[PDB]
């Protein structure tokens, strides 16, 4: 229909609007000039020209992976305000009351984040530090116990989710049909909220039937990564904890420790 | 031995990490919520939401046994990918000459489509549809012939294999030792690929003995297994070679007619 379309070139224009990164950019930037990290020489280096200050303090500055750690703290941070300003442009999200609002997006966020990480992933490494950036999944898998096991899983996902094939008009949706979960915790309007995502959900079937006519099984393909993501974010939030037990440098912002606070 | 350990540890985790569905999850889904299709009705609606491409033709859509056939053969497609890529673990695999490297999945890889189709199955039906749809015994059998008759020699292994009681720690062994055989036709380097059949034997050997210290027999009753999947996989290929002679509406895909073709 043309209020289907309509509303799926909607979403894309707000998550082109939103995101400060996207796939089409990040796969320009990743064919090539951003700066390689794939070791602790170029790691510091990276830091003292990215973020100075956070290395600015001489022999009170952190170890190199609660310095990581911090840098991955302040991007979801980040996506976070740019995902509730997309979350806007969901058709009834708007006119959901307050707290179901922040209950949606409390449990969706980071199933979106990593979804969205895998658009600036490859095999090899991703792009960081809005495009200036590639620190190679090697030296990812080089940082001590338990920082590595962070970031391995990501790239396991990335993978798989990035044969699947999707451009930015598919990833757009799927964030929004994320958001739009009505089976999530202490929702106060389900009913509501099932007829919101029914409809998004709708505008990306016939999205995909259209975009991808090649696929038959990509709406059910993509319906299991959305599984597949709140058990990667389920998994994500055990390791943090256990970071924030044992790691006592490894500070979490108090932004997102509210989001995962009673979350898992 | 802690290499043998560490074997059986990687098998596992390549297969965890090449196969998008696998016994624990297939458990947990069927234990429950997946769209069940009993019956025309449910079968035409499914289709609408979960494949929607493949019924997008009005009255040129196909018959319904057809378009079953059609969804079958999809997965076997993805399955052979996977299966390509879960092969590269085995200990000798990659290091094989390439044409032997396609024999053995040539042979292989419907063995284990059945054994690994058993973790979805039970009594009543199959899981289906990347874990969204639950299709039903009885529903296949309702299928006019010759299709009923693909579906049911499926649930009869696959209710003796999982009264076995294995996990995805053996299966993905066992997978592994399928792809493995030996005495394969036309095979290049026999000596090679029976040493690396020996490992992967050994391996199974000692893990279902520590795994299921409560029968003494699993080990060859998997081996019993193994031919009774090459003959499932004899006759599925002579029902398939009368479906695509009688049945002009049941196009093969060409991936699949090479590894059928001098198959049986
Ligand atoms: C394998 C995936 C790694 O990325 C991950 C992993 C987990 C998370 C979630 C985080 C974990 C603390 C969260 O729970 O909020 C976020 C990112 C996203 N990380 C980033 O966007 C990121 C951004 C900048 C950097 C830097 C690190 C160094 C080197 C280089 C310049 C400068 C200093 C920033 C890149 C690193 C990661
Ligand atoms: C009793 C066993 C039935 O399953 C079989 C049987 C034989 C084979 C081998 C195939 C036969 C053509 C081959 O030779 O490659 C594969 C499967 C595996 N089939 C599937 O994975 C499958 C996937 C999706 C569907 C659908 C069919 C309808 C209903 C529902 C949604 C949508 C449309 C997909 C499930 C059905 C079967």
């Amino acid at each position: 229909t043309a209020d289907l379309k309509s509303l799926a070139k909607r979403i894309y224009e707000a998550y082109l609007k939103n995101f400060n990164m996207n796939k089409v950019k990040a796969r320009v930037i990743l064919s090539g000039p951003p700066f390689v990290i794939h070791d602790m020489e170029t790691l510091c280096m990276a830091e003292k020209t990215l973020v100075a200050k956070l290395v600015a303090n001489g022999i009170q500055n952190k170890e190199a992976e609660v310095r990581i750690f911090h840098c991955c703290q302040c991007t979801s941070v980040e996506t976070v305000t740019e995902l509730t300003e997309f979350a806007k442009a969901i058709p009834g999200f708007a006119n959901l009351d307050l707290n179901d609002q922040v209950t949606l997006l409390k449990y969706g966020v980071y199933e979106a984040i990593f979804a969205m990480l895998s658009s600036v992933m490859n095999k090899d490494g991703m792009l960081v530090a809005y495009g200036n950036g590639f620190i190679t999944r090697e030296f990812l898998k080089s940082l001590r116990k338990p920082f590595c096991d962070i970031m391995e899983p990501k790239f396991d996902f990335a993978m798989k989710f990035n044969a699947l094939e999707l451009d930015d008009s598919d990833i757009s949706l799927f964030v929004a049909a994320i958001i739009c979960c009505g089976d999530r915790p202490g929702l106060l309007n389900v009913g509501h909220i099932e007829k919101m995502q029914e409809g998004i959900v709708h505008v990306l079937r016939l999205h995909l039937q259209s975009n991808h006519p090649d696929d038959i099984f990509l709406f059910p393909k993509l319906l299991q990564k959305m599984a597949d993501l709140r058990q990667l974010v389920t998994e994500h939030a055990q390791l943090v904890q256990i970071i924030k037990k044992t790691e006592s440098d490894a500070a979490l912002h108090p932004l997102l420790q509210e989001i995962y606070r009673d979350m898992y």
